[PDB]
């Protein structure tokens, strides 16, 4: 249950779960996101890629399928496709050329 | 359109889209990737990640859920949560500690 570094696209998914579960363990499960945490996260060590910091209510509900009380990774899966789908197009009608 | 460094978190899901994009190119749709290059990157930079390298049609069934001969990031999505979920507990029963 500990994420090591390996290889450079290894490292990557590796990266986002050592930097992040140092807080998350703070709460019931090792694996698992807090749902108080997540939302003070995406406000302030990741505000520019997803635009919607304030309306996460959307997200919120889809991520938290089974309702029990932290989001566990197969629960906030649902954030991590998001997080590099509007990394090149967060908006792909306005703005094409980042 | 593209995807270009930004935050610590925003930056490790960036740098796995800029990696295999350019050789994900040449096929249809450039935010698509290719149902036999994708297969030949987890025999190739990923194989220590994703333990069963051989019998990868247990996830591809899964990926490619519109059934189009393209694995769009919607229908990839179910293996960017395989991926950073297949790190720290890939076999919780044998080895849980590396
Ligand atoms: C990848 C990193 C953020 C990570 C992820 C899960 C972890 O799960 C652990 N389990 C334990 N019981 C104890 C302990 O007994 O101190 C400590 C940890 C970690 O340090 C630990 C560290
Ligand atoms: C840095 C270089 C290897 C790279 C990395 C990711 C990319 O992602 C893109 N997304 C798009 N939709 C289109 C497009 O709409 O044409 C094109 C590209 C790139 O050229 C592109 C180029």
């Amino acid at each position: 249950m500990a994420a090591e570094p390996l290889t450079e696209l290894e490292e990557s998914i590796e990266t986002v779960v050592t930097t992040f579960f140092t807080f998350a363990r703070q709460e019931g499960r090792k694996d698992s996101l807090s749902v108080n945490e997540f939302k003070e996260l995406v406000t302030q060590q990741l505000p520019h890629l997803l635009k919607d910091v304030g309306s996460l209510d959307e997200k919120m509900k889809s991520l938290d399928v089974n309702q029990d009380s932290e989001l566990k990774f197969n629960e906030y899966w649902r954030l991590i496709g998001e997080l590099a789908k509007e990394i090149r197009k967060k908006k792909d009608l306005k703005i094409r050329k980042k």
